[PDB]
């Protein structure tokens, strides 16, 4: 199988396509990706017949910025008859996957696929039972078998294939399912919350997003990001000239510092987390983030970088290489990830974990 | 997992070890193999932690001469308590293999493991049921999941691991199960029969060992090899100065040519199969085989090469490279395999399939 599907934000197919061509190219896994404006996905077609499975094994999924999720697929099934919906899909997956761990029937995140989404979520149930009988799915859900994807690009038109659970998005359509909490001060709270789900493996949450940690939130007003930190039982220095929500102040966990996030110097030495959602030039925000990490003012950080109008993939990769250059220059070991989150529009979210010897 | 177990003929551990070190070395999969004189197996210990699974994926199993079978294993389980035999083995395989396709509980092919063999064949049944409940084995047998191996080197001492069904021996202990037929003229009939099982994939038998084919058997007296060809409903020219068994002559399928296999020139142009089990110097037999293939006197061939006293792996590889050199020199495309069959002692059996454009 030579085709790899990447789900992306509608209208970012060109970046998603530029990135995967670039990063697969770097491993001599050559091919091309067409771009269908606003389709909400991109297909990378490898030149070599089995390079598709090589690509989704060896290139780290966490290193792609503009893909929400990916999977290898086979040939496009067209015109699935309403009266015979199961057989053709089973025929495409048999011998392709044996005893898979999970099924996900997905669409592109466009408005035109909204009805089709409802169909897919319900179709999952009877389809899963049938794929079980055929031995394509294990009788029990399993983390350590590939996820089976059936991907509908239009009614009666779908691809079938898979991805490895240790190298993909754990989430449906690459979008964690989050309800907005009415007591949170801003909708942007879901950016940090989503970021927690995307970047920190769920079984490490109690350890890395730990009850009792100090955190700093730069540009905190009115407190959407602070809220997520408070929900984790952290103590927070919220840094802004604007006021913090009273609901947050009442918890007893928030210290409001009336300052400029860009000018703020932490007096404290044991801050675990710094988060920053300040609206400003990407090169400047990146510079600030590098200061924090190089000085060991925080152990981990989540922040946002706004994208330019053109050369978005190139520009944001430049920003990241700046921060990495600053780390190398001072001999500092860190892991860096960036992802255009579902709740990110013309921006990218970044996570950096610094290490001490 | 860095350890790969290779089953071999007892007393050929040094060759088996020389070969795997050489061929894994060629792929920069470095490590070492200790040699326990007559143990009937060899363990290749890779330097890199996960190179074990790389080795049994990427190096073609069909290219090893002195291994009957191989599989990756983990740590040696010692002292399996009679009162608790299942739990420790399940604990070693869980997370290591999920929904495996098949179970094989094997020992080394030594006389000291004869009682242990009987234990292993019976233990398979309750062990398989338990591994199913734990999700280590699928509830149904499957070709397209890895084979799960539990390997006993002494009572209560075993390794656990796996191999890929598309890159291993399909046979238990790498030994196809054959009963000797009383109407066959020689016990050596089982060499050719075993060779058919080892070299020709079972689903290609009716096509490649086809009813109606012409074959030539050089050094045919008294007719053990001829017998296997006759059993496939082939027409056979049995070439020898010694007499063919009357039982064979009565079938109507055997033409006895009173000649020297080394001097014999086929008058016929459409011989599918030539087989040769003539006792003679390996370089000379090889030369004869190269004549047959280069002149297109047969489409496929199975023959035997006797091993020298020392440098057996080196010597027999030399012979094979001679034949390959002769093919290259005349622009001839062929696939070559050689395996020290179970019914081979101080010799190796070879199969060559020639191709026409
Ligand atoms: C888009 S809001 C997001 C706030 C937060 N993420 C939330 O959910 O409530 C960004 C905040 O950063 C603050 N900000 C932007 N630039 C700043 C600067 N240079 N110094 C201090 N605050 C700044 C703004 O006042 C604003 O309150
Ligand atoms: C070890 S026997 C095996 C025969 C056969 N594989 C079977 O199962 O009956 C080898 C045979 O090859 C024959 N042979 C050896 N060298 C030969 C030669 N140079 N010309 C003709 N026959 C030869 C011998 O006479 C002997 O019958």
């Amino acid at each position: 199988m030579n085709k790899v599907v990447l789900l992306c934000r509608p209208g970012f197919e060109k970046e998603c396509a530029a990135e995967i061509t670039d990063k697969a190219g770097q491993r001599e896994i050559f091919g091309f990706a067409r771009v269908k404006e606003n389709a909400g996905y991109v297909i990378y077609e490898c030149y070599q017949p089995d390079d598709g499975d090589k690509l989704i094994r060896e290139l780290p999924f966490s290193s792609l910025i503009f893909a929400r999720q990916w999977f290898v697929v086979g040939e496009l099934l067209q015109h699935l008859p309403p009266e015979d919906r199961i057989t053709p899909i089973v025929g495409m997956l048999q011998g392709v996957v044996e005893k898979g761990g999970e099924l996900r029937v997905e669409v592109a995140d466009t408005n035109e696929s909204k009805e089709l989404l409802k169909f897919c979520r319900k179709f999952t149930v009877p389809l899963r039972a049938a794929l079980r009988d055929a031995g394509v799915l294990a009788n029990y859900e399993t983390p350590k078998r590939p996820v089976v994807h059936v991907f509908f690009i239009a009614p009666g038109c779908c691809y079938t294939g898979y991805s490895y659970s240790n190298n993909n998005s754990p989430f449906y359509m690459g979008i964690p399912r989050l309800k907005f909490p009415a007591d949170a001060p801003s909708r942007s709270t879901l950016k940090l919350e989503e970021a927690f789900h995307v970047f920190i493996p769920a079984d490490e949450w109690d350890e890395r997003l730990a009850n009792g940690m100090w955190a700093v939130d730069l540009g905190a007003c009115p407190g959407g990001w602070t809220y997520q930190l408070v929900k984790r039982n952290m103590w927070v220095y919220s840094v802004d000239n604007g006021p913090m929500a009273q609901s947050l102040m009442d918890t007893g966990q928030v210290t409001w510092l009336r300052e400029d996030g860009f000018k703020f110097r932490p007096t404290r030495s044991n801050i675990s987390w710094m988060v920053c959602d300040m609206v400003e030039k990407p090169a400047k925000v990146a510079a600030l983030m590098a200061q924090w990490l190089v000085n060991g003012w925080c152990r981990e950080t989540i922040f946002n970088l706004k994208l330019p109008m053109k050369k978005r993939y190139e520009e944001v990769s430049h920003n990241l290489a700046y921060i990495q250059a600053q780390l190398d220059e001072h001999g500092i070991n860190a892991q860096i990830q960036a992802r255009q989150l579902y709740h990110d529009r013309e921006e990218v979210t970044v996570h950096v974990r610094r290490i001490w010897a």
